[PDB]
């Protein structure tokens, strides 16, 4: 149903634990069936239009306007939960 792409440069457990809290942020919403993913921003400009929602460093999304039709979301800090739910209900609500 819902694919969301995390793109930023984190090593791997970081980027496993920020896909986790966007999930839980979009499970709050009522949005039940997610796939989500990772890669770094260089590579999301190849693969952001798979995606319906595609996360990022709000300092980086500028390399991401126009790779994708979804919802580019951007955040001052990636695993802040309470950033995280309040940009995504911005974007989606």
């Amino acid at each position: 149903m819902v694919k969301v792409l995390t793109a930023c440069g984190n090593g791997m457990g970081s980027s496993m634990v920020i896909k986790m809290k966007v999930e839980n942020a979009l499970r709050q919403l009522g949005v039940s069936d997610i796939e989500s993913a990772s890669c770094s921003v260089g590579e999301a400009k190849g693969l952001a239009s798979n995606y319906d929602i595609v996360v990022a460093s709000n300092h980086l999304i500028h390399e991401l306007d126009g790779r994708t039709n979804g919802k580019l979301i951007g955040l001052d800090n990636l695993m802040d939960d309470n950033e995280i739910k309040t940009k995504l209900e911005e974007a989606l609500k």
